[PDB]
């Protein structure tokens, strides 16, 4: 057998792996160890990390709260403990480059909820956390992407709590943050991925609502262009590129009830981008029930999983 590339859905309820081509769904983990509020990343080498939540640390009188840091154990479908993130922040993003995992920006969980320009780095050889070169601006709710040992920071909200069209990139070899071309539409809490060597963004919150808009960025040319709008305005949409196909998954949308009420609603649906027609197409209404799920492309041995 060879591992198969699947959509991996992570939440407090467990981990579900979905093959969107066969429409087969598998239970990858029954563990609850991932905190509801979390972010996740998969390395090029298929290792899955999660950070989030909050807990009282054993050891620190000055800063008594830390955040969980976990790594998925492929042998027993449990989450392995790691040295915790010594920073009780939220609405941050996770990146990776060279032999480090990066926790980028965000805002403080407690008093005054300061927005952050700080970057915490987990050194995978030494097993220690520490501070890396700070961002050029404070930012939370942004998306972080990792490609060719660069770490991209896209959108979010800044020091005035307004949405950003900015994008910047970190090169750890040069210790250098650089500003890249901005998006057309400022957005936070949005979906983004690298796909066929370009960066694609979709949906998001804006300063006074939501957007369905999408855009595509050429890394080579440092230029944005419009991309097929997603069919619905949403917050916290996820994009996942899986063996050449772009998928859009979940997030919050507005339900109009029979009586005309406009109610926010959380979805775990999946759509695919039809490249030939340049259109989004529904795939499933609900992968599984979850709140606050994240989604990644992950290779797994299907014969070890429980079919659902």
């Amino acid at each position: 057998m060879f591992l198969q590339d699947l959509i991996f859905m992570i939440s407090e309820e467990g981990a579900v792996a979905y093959d969107p081509a066969a429409n087969e769904c598998y239970c990858a983990s029954l563990s609850s160890q991932v905190p509801k509020n979390h972010v996740s990343l998969v390395t090029k080498e298929n290792q899955v990390f999660v950070a989030g939540g909050l807990f009282y640390n054993e050891d620190n009188k000055e800063d008594p709260m830390s955040a969980y840091f976990l790594q998925f154990d492929h042998l027993d479908s449990e989450w392995l403990g790691m040295p915790p993130l010594p920073s009780p922040r939220c609405l941050f993003g996770l990146g990776e480059a060279l032999n480090s995992i990066y926790v980028v920006g965000g805002r403080e969980i407690k008093d005054g909820e300061r927005c952050l320009d700080s970057v915490m780095c987990y050194d995978r050889l030494s097993f220690k956390w520490g501070e890396s070169d700070p961002l050029p601006y404070v930012v939370y709710g942004h998306t972080v992407l990792s490609h060719m040992d660069l770490v991209y920071v896209i959108g979010g909200k800044g020091s005035d709590r307004k949405c950003l069209n900015k994008m910047c990139v970190y090169d750890p070899k040069k210790f250098e943050w650089k500003e890249l071309a901005p998006m057309q539409t400022a957005r936070s809490l949005f979906g983004a991925t690298v796909h066929d060597g370009r960066i694609i963004v979709a949906a998001g919150v804006t300063d006074t609502g939501l957007t369905s808009s999408a855009e595509v960025y050429s890394i080579t040319d440092n230029k944005w262009a419009p991309f097929e709008a997603f069919p619905q305005e949403r917050s916290s949409l996820s994009l996942v590129s899986l063996v050449g196909t772009l998928y859009a998954i979940g997030g919050f949308a507005t339900l109009e009830t029979e009586s005309g009420e406009l109610v926010p609603t959380e979805l775990n649906d999946i759509w695919r981008y039809n490249e030939e027609e340049k259109k989004w197409e529904g795939v499933l209404r609900e992968i599984a029930y979850a709140a606050g799920a994240t989604f990644l492309p992950v290779r797994l041995n299907v014969l070890r999983l429980t079919k659902m």
